[PDB]
């Protein structure tokens, strides 16, 4: 089971319920969150994630998060996990609008074991299918009210999209816009390799900006790799030398099969795993 | 505010109920329904329990045990009716449960009807059209998007309303990418034209409104033609009346659309009466 740490720094008893029945995180999915990886005694890219928490909170008209109190709760939760186990941990920051009719927002951090599915996805890779998201490429900017760039607690469709792919024998999904441009995964950001330069869809599309992807581009640029944001199509995916689904939890999952077509492997696949490994510890 | 779990416990409202890893708060993974408590009973209970079943099927949630839900609704209702003669906002919460645990989370909750609802029934709302971002063939050609389910993931619905609130608008009418009228973030859109009532078809990426369906049933019985049609923004303005229909805000007439003040029509008073009779057709 998991560990809970409120921003007061108090660690919760394992069995005690925390949230009220009228908390807007549960009644309306009204809140924002972030996911952190605990590896080798510390959480990875803490500050980069707290900046996205601020950007998500700003988009959601939530009180601006108090970073000194969040940092302390992360440090306390981290020290409890690494004390209990040497395994990697899944750290989550939950930031809700609070109870209904009550102004105090709900905030706590939570660490849980890393699911075994990610260890296989890192190890073996994934098979993915392309799905039409339904949004055009101008969705994130021309329609700001749709808050597509925010990591909200309203993940029902993302989970349903994965359930749909599971029934099709696929391990993940790549969303594509109505006009045919690659968007993102339901829980990951798409990164491409070509000829050496690494490409990902631009962030002004109706997609999130990935903390892992940004840290990946920064180290890759420092090591001599040209990185750039371009509009990608499904054909560009198949003509590539590699496809990855990058995320804070699943560091780098290579897409070995896309829509039933097996994609060939490239020597670049082993170095890519090193880059994300080096990326998530760039803050250290 | 009263909470009644399906386990049969009538709980204190301020006592915490949910765990920190409950998927309703961690991922919004669940379904819900909202019912109005009026004159000693909840309105259109069976129609609401049927959509709860339909929402759970789209969400791969366990098939709801309706006898247990009926008891939780009847118990929660009668405790409200005992405390007050006021109308109540009763909602049923049905989540996938905790992480790594197979038991789904289920409970009923009653709260007072907000004052916003009392004004909207009396005076109506001003609404703006907004691009939903989905095309009109979105609900069918993209079944994975579960657009037809009343899910706990309303972050966009609430964010869309805050956006309209900052512009001085009281509600929103979603419009598809190709320009078809969809629904409201919390309501079903109904139009009047010449004595004819129209609503968007349910195969669009929209919910099926329990109130609108009951409205069509009563309206047809009293001689009014009702039908499902594809509407465009022009159809709204050439209409004789626009309403946002929902279980709590029974019928909110749109008095201002995209800044254009819309005049009142004799059908407007009849429209309010029909919805009143519809929500008690099961009685
Ligand atoms: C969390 C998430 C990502 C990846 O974000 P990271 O900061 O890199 O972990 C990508 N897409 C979606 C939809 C997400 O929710
Ligand atoms: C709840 C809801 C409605 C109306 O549903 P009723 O069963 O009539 O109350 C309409 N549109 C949306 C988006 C809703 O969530």
């Amino acid at each position: 089971n998991a560990m809970v740490v409120t921003l007061d720094g108090e660690i919760l008893q394992p069995g005690m319920p925390l949230l009220h029945a009228d908390d807007l995180a549960a009644v309306r999915g009204d809140g924002v969150f972030e996911t952190l990886l605990v590896r080798d005694g510390r959480a990875c890219l803490v500050e980069a994630h707290l900046q996205r928490l601020t950007q998500s909170a700003r988009l959601m008209d939530l009180p601006e998060p108090d970073l000194p109190r969040w940092r302390r709760a992360v440090e306390v939760a981290t020290q409890r996990w690494v004390a209990s186990t040497a395994d990697e941990g899944a750290l989550r920051l939950i930031y809700s609008r609070g109870r209904e009719g009550g102004s105090a927002p709900t905030a706590y951090v939570m660490v849980s074991p890393v699911p075994a599915r990610v260890i296989g996805a890192r190890r073996d890779g994934v098979s993915a299918i392309t799905l039409d998201r339904g949004l055009p490429a101008d969705g994130g900017d021309a329609m700001p009210w749709l808050i597509a760039s925010a990591k909200t607690l309203s993940y029902a469709v993302n989970m349903a999209v994965l359930r749909h792919a599971a029934r099709q024998g696929a391990g993940d999904v790549i969303f594509v816009s109505t006009d045919g441009y690659v968007l993102e995964g339901p829980r990951s950001t798409v990164v491409i390799a070509t000829d050496p330069c690494l490409l990902t869809p631009p962030p002004w599309y109706p997609i999130l900006r990935g903390t892992t992807q940004q840290a990946l581009f920064e180290v890759a640029r420092a090591k001599g790799y040209d990185c750039d944001y371009r509009a990608l199509r499904v054909a560009d995916l198949f003509d590539s030398q590699g496809i990855w689904l990058v995320s804070s939890m699943t560091l780098a999952a290579r897409v070995h099969t896309l829509d039933g077509r097996r994609l060939p492997r490239t020597p670049i696949a082993e170095v890519f795993a090193e880059l994300v490994d080096a990326a998530i510890v760039s803050d250290r």
